[PDB]
């Protein structure tokens, strides 16, 4: 998930709620010096944010399914 | 709110969940011929979304703020 954790910090710092500084910092951090349980902790919170991400995309291809075919 | 619904539609285009037709199509809709009610709940799900990663920021700046910091 190298990539994926680098494509939800993105998310997070392209949509405000996390700084530039702290992204670079998080991701030299995450790739160099995190420990095998603090990669389990982080891979924990992507999850969440991949269900929530994956929850509203369904929302919204729905609601725009919905509103076309009625 | 524009922002976030055309960022938020980024973020899905990047994990590849959408097809890569779905951004035009569903901007037209939204812009052109979503009812207000359709555009009161698109905005309302990008809201929670939002919150999602608010929380989520905070979480992470949180929990790793010292490990990360503390190495320089």
């Amino acid at each position: 998930d190298l990539g994926h954790i680098v494509k939800t910090i993105r998310c997070l710092e392209e949509e405000g709620h996390i700084d530039k500084s702290f992204r670079e910092r998080f991701l030299t951090w995450y790739s160099l010096r995190a420990t095998h349980r603090e990669v389990r902790v982080v891979k924990d919170f992507v999850e969440t944010f991949m269900e929530d991400l994956s929850s509203l995309g369904q929302q919204l291809v729905d609601t725009f399914s919905e509103s076309i075919l009625s």
